[PDB]
């Protein structure tokens, strides 16, 4: 009655404030399970005595990993029910979204550039100009598996190594380092996540955090179409010890107070309706989304990083 252990690929400074302003509303403690990659693996590991109560991944292929992996179980609630999108959730409650993000152009602030297609970060006139992080990261390879929807596995194996080509330095590092390396005159643009931006541009003055955001502006490309979005989303565990309690936490998430931490404090869009986004975030202009779902998305997921590697992204 008492806790719930969310086991979570999310940042901690992106989830912590909520996990303690649910805690401080609820009474109930969140135990946190923290993982860079492989929650599938821990789950399964631990098996039917895991304390896993909530999985929350930031990609929705990682989310049906876990779903079509056996790890979780179906949720019943009519608060995720009657606040979360049709198509931003599983069907009979198998999986919920609780938060959207694009992945966008990272632009140098003076850089003369309105418009961009996906397709254009593989054309030469961008070579030695592209920042972007391992192609494998679950953030590329969602993008890589909606070009895969797209436009098929020839055109985005042909782009996957137009982009490699483009690479100011290896495909390595987080999303901010892309900021940093633009900062740093290394490339012109790079592919990541815009939620970043309006944590950096928000940051301490002064910090490196800080500098980088003043040093880019956003540019969203589409495909050639709208903007490539992907979730941060959770399932409940299969053997959840607290069941109650872990659906307890997806409703309080859902809510608008703690949609408006998402958008005020994390920099990311609701699922919930009638919340005002950070003034950062809305200065980069409305978003137009992409038309292909999510869990359609996902379909390609294991494709897209077989292709990831035949390219040699990484080398
Ligand atoms: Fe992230």
């Amino acid at each position: 009655s008492d806790e719930v252990s969310l086991y979570t690929t999310r940042e901690p400074k992106l989830i912590q404030p909520l996990l303690d302003a649910f805690a401080k509303d609820s009474g109930i403690k969140v135990n946190t399970v923290f993982v860079k990659d492989g929650l599938l693996e821990r789950v399964r590991a631990e098996g039917d005595k895991s304390p896993a109560d909530v999985l929350m991944t930031v990609d929705i292929g990682n989310l049906i990993d876990l779903v079509n992996g056996g790890v979780t179980q179906k949720i019943q609630s009519q608060t995720l029910d009657s606040v979360v999108p049709a198509n931003l959730r599983g069907a009979e409650g198998s999986w919920y979204a609780l938060s959207l993000r694009d992945r966008v152009l990272y632009v140098e602030k003076d850089l003369k550039l309105d418009s961009f297609r996906y397709g254009d970060l593989a054309d030469p006139k961008w070579k030695g100009k592209v920042c972007i992080r391992s192609g494998q990261h679950p953030y590329n390879t969602a993008l890589v598996a909606a070009m895969i929807a797209h436009d098929g596995a020839e055109a985005t194996e042909k782009w996957l190594r137009g982009v490699k080509a483009n690479l100011a330095r290896k495909a390595a590092g987080g999303d901010r380092d892309v900021a940093r390396d633009i900062l740093g005159g290394i490339c012109d643009i790079g592919l990541a996540n815009a939620y970043y931006v309006g944590h950096m541009k928000n940051a301490e003055p002064g910090t490196d955090a800080r500098k980088w955001g003043d040093a880019i502006k956003v540019v969203r490309p589409t495909f050639a179409g709208g903007t490539h979005v992907n979730i941060s989303g959770a399932a409940v565990a299969a053997h959840a010890p607290n069941k109650a309690n872990a659906v307890k936490l997806l409703e309080y998430l859902v809510s608008e107070p703690a949609q408006t931490l998402y958008a005020q404090a994390n920099y990311e869009y609701p699922v919930r309706a009638g919340v005002k986004l950070d003034a950062v975030v809305a200065s980069f202009g409305p978003l137009k989304v992409d038309t292909l779902p999510v869990a359609e998305i996902a379909k390609y997921r294991k494709q897209a990083s077989e292709l990831v590697d035949k390219v040699g992204f990484d080398n």
